[PDB]
């Protein structure tokens, strides 16, 4: 019963984190075995921020000139080597809370939680989606780089997003953590822009199954669209349109409903044209599209 | 830049949880020195959970009966005791894990973070507040009892709620770490309802103020209210009344902002009085009451 916005725990992240400086640059890094993982623009001095060249900027570094602690513990760089946008240090004591982990790429409209780190120091944790045009709307004040964006399968942290940087509407943007950008950006301190963003469709229709579990059924009618007419009308209101393989991944929440996703669509269709009329959803008023059908599984029925 | 639902990090909380049996009802607790503390409802089989009789059904019990797991690890259980609605299991090993900490009770407004927990297991961490009517509007399925919320400031952990039980309403109720209930409830399994629920209205400026340092503003204007005028309004739409006290704990936003207080007062009776019409602040439609000021500037200026 009830229904939030609800994170991973992070206690197996938080034993992970590290600070990172080089000179009078600093920033978060990531601790796992013996390497240290953090964004490259570490090796910034303030005047080389606007138009790097990483390649020169790092040959002139030695092993010395990078400080890294964990918590009062300082770790021996040994080794560096440049990875796309991220910088790897070797260090010559491998973590001991290294959990079991793996690095990967998650697509638009995935949801993932982000620990937001500090001069090394895990502040706080919340939930976010990727959006479609590749930023994310997250909350984050300077010194936030390096802070990373994980999921967790049972024992193992899937780890996705390592963040970079601030872009001038406020949203923000990073890379996976083999340092390839998520979305058309580069690692340097000058204004990008990001391309229009759409509402994410399968979890909007996600959290009305949700909220139907909980109760609310305002919102329900008997009609029914089909794909073709629905994304008809998505596409007036700048949502992403709909699939058959997003009809087959909301087929859980269908079947514990009783409501096909096509019944569910044309109550989608309704609400798009009609709004809500001061009605609230889930105690919200506008429709929320960062939930995915396994956010709403985990909290609806169980996952641990 | 941003603003999102921010939990605090709960490594420190993760390694306290455990799961705690006697016969065959299980449920969570919550392990500190060589204490495990968990609601007594869990010395009841399904035929007490109605009308217990605590007393009775604690002494028909001897430490044999409780069977404590710390993930593999079964814990020797010593001694037993109840205060109030806890029980308070001594256990032979002092948990390694446990952080600095201590127990305080919250007053309604104030804002924690959850660990919902599920047979012993972390599965998930939200923030919430205290509702002025002492339920919390959490996200909880069977099987959470003895979920634990918590603060933490710097180095320490304080716990002020303990799940124990759902109301029908959907809401959730639970006690402090002494046992003591927020609100008019009993740990028995009958229906309970909860007195009406009003809007925490120093909450709703401090997200206010959150806006127009985020670059929203378009809710502003001239005319400055003094408090009985405000109030006046306040109460007519089932807002907390503002106190002097209230005014004072808004004095840093005020700074920070360049905005009176008495005058973001007359911005919230014109929102009250015409509604947004169709215009979002912080992308919501509604006017937010679960972020405190602390809240606020811990995640508008900076606090670790
Ligand atoms: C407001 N906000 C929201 N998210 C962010 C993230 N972020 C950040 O934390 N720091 C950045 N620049 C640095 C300045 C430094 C000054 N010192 C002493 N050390 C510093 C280290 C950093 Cl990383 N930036 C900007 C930025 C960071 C990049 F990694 C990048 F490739 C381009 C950029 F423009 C930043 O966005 N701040
Ligand atoms: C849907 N939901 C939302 N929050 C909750 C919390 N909660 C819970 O998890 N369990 C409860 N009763 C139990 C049944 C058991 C069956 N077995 C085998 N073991 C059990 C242990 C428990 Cl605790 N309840 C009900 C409840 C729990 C109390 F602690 C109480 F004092 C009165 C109550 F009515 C419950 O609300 N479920």
């Amino acid at each position: 019963s009830g229904f939030r916005k609800m994170a991973f725990p992070s206690g197996k992240v938080e034993g992970c984190m590290v600070q990172v400086t080089c000179g009078t640059t600093t920033l978060n890094g990531l601790w796992l075995d013996d390497v240290v993982y953090c964004p490259r623009h570490v090796i910034c001095t303030s005047e080389d921020m606007f138009n790097p060249n990483y390649e020169d900027l790092l040959i002139r570094k030695s092993n010395h000139n990078f400080l890294v602690q964990a918590g009062n513990v300082q770790l021996r760089v040994i080794g560096h080597s440049m990875q796309n946008c991220v910088l790897k240090l070797k260090v010559d004591t491998a973590n001991p809370k290294t959990p079991k982990y793996k690095f990967v790429r998650i697509q638009p409209g995935q949801t993932f939680s982000v620990l937001a780190c500090y001069n090394g120091s895990p502040s706080g944790v919340y939930q976010c989606a990727m959006r479609p045009n590749f930023t994310i709307k997250g909350s984050f004040l300077n010194g936030s780089c390096g802070s990373v964006g994980f999921n967790i399968d049972y024992d193992c942290v899937s780890f996705c997003y390592m963040h970079h940087m601030v872009l001038p509407t406020g949203v923000h943007a990073g890379t996976d953590l083999e340092g390839n950008f998520y979305g058309p950006f580069v690692d340097r301190q000058t204004a990008q822009a990001a391309g229009t963003d759409t509402t994410i469709t399968v979890n909007v229709l996600a959290w009305l199954y949700a909220a139907v579990i909980n109760g609310d059924r305002w919102f329900l009618n008997r009609f029914t669209t089909t794909l073709n007419d629905f994304n008809l009308v998505a596409m007036k209101y700048n949502y992403e349109p709909l699939t058959q393989d997003h009809v087959d991944i909301l087929g859980p929440l269908s079947a514990q409903t009783g409501i096909a996703v096509l019944d569910m669509c044309a109550s989608l269709k309704e609400l798009l044209q009609n709004g809500m009329n001061g009605r609230t959803i889930l105690g919200s008023a506008l429709l929320e599209d960062e939930f995915t059908p396994f956010d709403v599984v985990r909290q609806c029925s169980g996952v641990t």
